[PDB]
């Protein structure tokens, strides 16, 4: 999911849109936009689709407001495609609005501390909800009006306390300006910049990515520190607060190998750089554990490796050829009367040049293997296009382990490396030879950017959740929301 | 703009469906898909919008047959966004429809002609509907049912005898079955596949390019020759027949410059590697030019010159960046009462990756220049960016004349190359350096891939136009269809807003 | 079905629309509107739904020129829900659209012959584009341009002498004007009315109904009369023609008994008079033939028998209540899995006023009776709202027959009237009593507003059909039409639920 | 407005659709239903439009469950056509939603001690999204859970004690159930009745008018008595409770006029036998103060007078005759480029039969008059179609006053009778005659078919609100509500 907060001097409706439509990227079923009025009242729009499919003239004319903050959708267990979209909503104490990239760990011990110590109720499944409700229990610990920067830091402190898990969060209180605050292991992303309007008059913006301040003309400043928290009030005045013990930067190393956009710097690091350096990790991987292998040309799958793959052929000093064409447009497919609903491909969203593949032994490359379907069918339609062997690497290292941080993942049993050798993992997908990023060059390949990050957030790799309290008990509860969720979607 | 038409033996809708979507590139603007049912009637869904949008599952289901035609539009002089979209359809005789990619340099003296002679009304300011018509006054001559295959030929024959100007057009007619033809200089795409179900029960299909026919996994044949048809009847028949007095090989350049995708193979032609080609020529004459010259990196500007700009980078043995991201979602922008800080146009389509161009000599390559402004506003987000030296290559030679041949491209006095010289157009787009690719070049990067072609259709570039009629009247006609076309999409927009 | 065509001097969009939403009770299933732009071409918009639904700022904003026709449609065999609504249109000759109300007995034939003579293609199964055909092809005989006013009714003239049935039409033919004409019998009715905007510039109007040119404010000027055509040039001006060999005012009695406005004038007959005429004779009929019986109260069935039951009422010296209130509002059945304990069919349409039945021996009185189950249901809601006897009363006498000049009416053998005497009709219904309108008394309650109509279209009551061509092939063809056209629509259900 | 409440033993999602649309009368401009599902969450459906708009099938696939309510808007000062209709939400204490009919006189007053005692935000400026939030403040002096009916009445009684004005309210509370309850001074109308499953399962509704009752087949039990309230729980046990002091019945005498539907029974009056009594009454004072006039032809104006015009030609031993034929089908005029937007039109709305009025002296007979523009207009058509004399008589008396109980009015500046006489009413619009009903009149026409009831709420007509609270400073106040509406819909 991707958030966007921006405390402005002028309408700000168009610009969380236009922000909204560089992070799309980080989530397609559901988009939403609640601002700030005149009238210290909240106007909302969500829904699911596009952004530009969501906002309508008419649902633009009323979000008016300086202030406001934005939300784009990535299904996840919890907030399946057919639930209530972000942002979430209370109206006590003040009036919060609050959007959030991550996942809490321990949401079902909140909300049942929620219903039985504060009698409120959460009407989704949704771990931001409650990750509102808890903020806004906190905030509501306080006799004086309005609100003092120091009371609403206490209350994302006494937050922090409580709640366990990755969080990227973006809130509004009535009355009284913005809050960011960010997990205090820095796992989910969330940067800060500025637009000065005149002398004396200074916007803020916070995102999940600094695309999204770069788009709009806002000055980078800097990342949101772990557990730091930003206040920026309705008058324009920025307030930050470490609200956290024992802060510590372990960034998602995932988001590095293709979920954030190229252009984006996470704490100090550029993704693209970081992703060139992929390459040429695994390059030397390749050259040192394939020297005897014939191989012809190096053929990215789009669109995130092309340049990973770009630098994979220069190592080895081979052609990098565009093997594979990505279709742009996808559409659907239609349950007709009488017809036979046949195959799901992976050739709607793929096409190959035939002339790259006739008579070649080729290698491959993809950003990472979670399922395996795909990287099947790719295989196979190379070898449809005539290629002899067909060899597969691996951006990323194997995906063992589920992510309970906010990345969407499929259950440990659907992950194919789970459980399986390289060579098992091989057979299945049907190729002539697999490799995958060792998970200390992954390491090193964003280090190298910026070394005073010593710890990233690994556990889709290597089973290890910073926050100590996975285990399987947690797991097999996040499947039966799973199974909940699908009820939901099948229904719809 | 894009056609595809499948004749096959089991439901067509989806896979025409499909075949538009991996045709999308061609035209955004509106989408059609028509169909034969059981009971030889037409059923048809077409307005605006991306095939995605316009085509829900209460259309589908309306869109029976196993044959069946589409088109997804570009807007032209003509075909405004508001006007009538295709296929277009007549009812006599038989019923015909037809999708069109190209353009009539006679159209109006046709339209006039279809009304003194024909009393056919043309509807709307579209060639494709006056081709339609033609077409169908030809098929209008036979009196004994059905038309015989070489009745149907006839016809296309005397239509090409009647219109000039560039056309790939699909059409059906009621009772006999799917026809396909392109014009006599092979300017426009379009190529045949087919695909075998059992003995003697085969579907084919034509679309403007193979990448159509790869999605549907058809076996590629090949492209339909300049002046031929394709006839395929509903009992799954093949027929061909040279329908053009002197047809010669000129496809349209533009095509190969960026217009097609580059997995497509036009005229045998690959588009890929011809613009890998155009990246080897382009370099070796910055390397030959430009010696002198320190060029840090080299850096395309998405997403058609890539490749291209790879290659460059591998000729000139510079290092190639990613500097810029093409913003793969664009919204809308509201007219809203006061819009405060409006983002800027050029920020819409593209971001800058600030590290890749801080304190460099960049080199910086796109496909063309056209109007030339969003060449200076890119120059211009290069250096906010931190760059030194901007030069900017283009793959393709000095855009100079307007395409009259189904291309929309602005009138000539429109164009930054029109009237001027290299160092004056770069001047006021404010690089540094300015080179364009040789036009021998660029036919000889084709070409390489298919010494057969001799000649290509390059007009825009040095405005020799091959159907020989086009002069000021002419274009000034145009520019007529054009004004009329955005007054009709100005009042679309006034009461939009009103109605708030 | 309802139509209006409105030949002025300025806009007419809005006011064809709106001349439709006080036509909108002849036909809520689709509609249509169709101008002449100042281009000569032809702007459309039609679609299923009400009126108000159906035309949005942005459909009505490309509905631009001073001359228009439009049409709701009921839907009938061989124009259900599912397929194309009219307007219909065709190209050649000149541009013609066409939008009608009635049916066209030989349509089948027709169709052939178009075909086979003229290889016109009919897209969908209306005899209404088949009506068109036969008018366009007549109109495709002169070999000079413009057409003259006397050739337009020639073809008129050719049209009337090739198809039977009723009809009433309004067309309008790019570069000439609006045509209206009704059929020999004048069955479908049709009047003409005017608007005087200065000294010689006057609008004309045609609609199904005089409360259409009321409600625009234009003055009534007569009905057209059977077999004549008015023809209005785009210049403004006037002309007529009797265009049918032997023409007969012959007026369908069922537009007076429900299906058209109160505040109508039908060929000099108002409508709201005929009703309450019919109330006279068949509350004599019941003082006469009931006389033994104790009646409490009458109580109409909304909302037609309103003031013919406080007719019946004054005749029989008889309270007249509303014990029945129809819901103006009626909402969609939504099939939810195990749909519970379903809500009553009758109840979604009316509601019992439970005061007004408790203890009281009642005489309801709706207009007709088709199937009876309705009627069945709502003796059984009077007896449950605690009536003790319940009698009803039908203004028109039994139907026995099946319509096919332009009402939509079951077959006869689904018509409970058929085959059956008036007890055997009472038992099944569950009625104490049911008595029906004479025929001859329905007659003369019309006829009393206007004597010089000796004869009305009376098939429905006694199978006498004036065509003279309705026999048991044609009714089985007609059933067959239902049939697919149940199919068409069954079809666009299925995959409407599977989407979810 | 209208509302519907439903605890059933089975989905209620048609069954409040369908009673909705039996109720549609009382409002048209939005519909709201919410159900609690088979997981203790609110679904929810509410947006601008007829109900057979507003509730597609995939909307009503999500509202499940077995119990539920509905809400019916009629634009009013506070709650225009552009802001958020109801039911309204809260999620503290427990998750209660809330549909209302009515009006609270001291709303504002309300707003501030929310906001300054509980912190509690109002989003809109509907009253009944206050009266909502008094409720949950009340409900949320309770440590055990879960409640008992006796601390829901409770709550209910305390909410009695603070809010003032008119009320039918509808409310659930998850966990809990289904609460229904009227204003102490029984002005908004409100019934209760059931539906026997079985031998073991009876199912409760209330609603607006018993027509939503008889439409689903409930039996009608009674009207909700003045200051009452009804607890239905879950498993569907009924409590009742007199919730407020000194109950008394005056129910709103202008839902007798042509608000309600005439087959309800309000109050122990049937709403149509009430209006035949008014013609009666009317017709009698017709004969006696225009004994000497010459009039031919009695004319009702669609739709409500019919019948009232019915039993006056009655009494007048004059004819009845449908002069005037109401349009059902209406549409809108469009803003359209170039061309000239001409007249805002009866027509519209109403046809004259010419052969009607030809050479006769009128009586027109109309349910009421409030701004008299379309009277005005009438009357012109009347001439028009040829007519001599015109009258026009008013089943209802002067409209001079503001209705702040619900109703819908124009300010006292829009009321042609405030501040006129009938002779200058009639000058402005053109009759030739005028008579208006007698209040004591009305009075007796409704209270003969239920003499316990001694006296109606009937400020519209004297001016007397029997809350005491109304004054030109409150009057003045609900006026710049409707000027800020006007902006927010002119806005749209
Ligand atoms: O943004 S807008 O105001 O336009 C839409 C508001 N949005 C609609 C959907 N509901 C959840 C439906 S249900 O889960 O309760 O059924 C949340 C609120
Ligand atoms: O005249 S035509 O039938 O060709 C035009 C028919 N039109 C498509 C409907
Ligand atoms: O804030 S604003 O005033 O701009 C919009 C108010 N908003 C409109 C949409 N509904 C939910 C739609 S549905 O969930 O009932 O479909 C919640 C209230
Ligand atoms: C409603 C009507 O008059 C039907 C017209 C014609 N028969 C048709 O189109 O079906």
């Amino acid at each position: 999911c991707g958030i966007v907060g921006i405390a402005g001097v002028m309408p700000v409706n168009q610009s969380i849109y236009d922000a909204l439509t560089v992070l799309q990227h980080r989530g397609q079923d559901a988009a939403g936009i609640i601002t700030i009025d005149a009238n210290n009242c909240f106007r909302l729009r969500k829904a699911n689709g596009l952004v530009s499919d969501v906002f309508e003239a008419r649902h633009m004319q009323r979000l008016q407001g300086n202030m406001g903050i934005g939300h784009v959708r990535y299904p996840t267990a919890g907030s399946s495609s057919a639930s209530e979209a972000q942002p979430f909503y209370v109206n006590s104490p003040y009036g919060i609005t609050l959007a959030h990239n991550g996942n809490l760990t321990n949401a079902h011990e909140l909300r049942k501390k929620l219903f039985e110590e504060k009698r409120r109720h959460i009407n989704t499944t949704s771990d931001s909800e409650i990750l509102l409700n808890i903020f806004a229990s906190e905030l509501d610990n306080f006799r004086h009006y309005p609100l003092e920067a120091d009371n609403i830091f206490a209350a994302i402190a006494a937050t922090n306390r409580l709640i366990r898990g990755a969080y990227a969060c973006v809130a509004m209180i009535i009355g009284h300006g913005m809050v960011a605050f960010r997990d205090p292991n820095g796992i989910r992303p969330l940067v800060l910049g500025k637009r000065d309007i005149d002398e004396n008059r200074t916007e803020y913006m916070v995102a999940s990515e600094s695309v999204a301040l770069d788009t709009l003309g806002f000055d980078f400043l800097r990342d949101v520190a772990p557990g730091e928290a930003i206040y920026i009030t309705e008058e324009g005045q920025l307030f930050t607060r470490q609200c956290a013990d024992n802060p510590v930067s372990n960034p998602c190393l995932f988001e590095y190998v293709y979920f954030a956009r190229p252009d984006s710097f996470i704490d100090k690091i550029s993704v693209y750089s970081a992703r060139v350096n992929m390459g040429t990790k695994l390059g030397e991987k390749i050259a040192r554990e394939w020297e005897d292998l014939d191989i012809d040309v190096v053929i990215p799958i789009p669109e995130t490796s092309c340049d990973i793959a770009l630098e994979i052929a220069r190592i080895l000093g081979k052609p990098y050829r565009q093997g594979f064409v990505k279709n742009r447009y996808v559409g659907r497919t239609f349950i007709m009367p009488g017809q036979q609903l046949r195959r799901k491909s992976v050739r709607r969203k793929l096409n190959a040049n035939r002339a790259e593949f006739r008579d070649k032994n080729v290698l491959l490359v993809d950003d990472s293997i979670v399922r395996g379907t795909t990287s099947e069918q790719i295989i196979e339609m190379a070898r449809e296009a005539g290629a002899k062997k067909v060899y597969l690497a691996s951006a990323a290292p194997e995906i063992r382990f589920p992510n309970v941080y906010g990345i969407d993942m499929p259950s440990a049993t659907e992950l194919i490396a789970h459980g399986r050798e390289v060579d098992e993992i091989r057979q299945i997908i049907g190729a002539d030879g697999l490799i995958f990023q060792d998970l200390n060059d992954l390491i090193d390949a964003v280090r190298a950017e910026n070394p005073d990050i010593q710890q990233f957030e690994c556990s889709v790799f290597n089973g290890v959740y910073v926050t100590k309290d996975v285990d399987q008990g947690y797991l097999d509860f996040l499947d039966t929301l799973r199974n909940d969720d699908a009820k939901a979607v099948q229904r719809q």
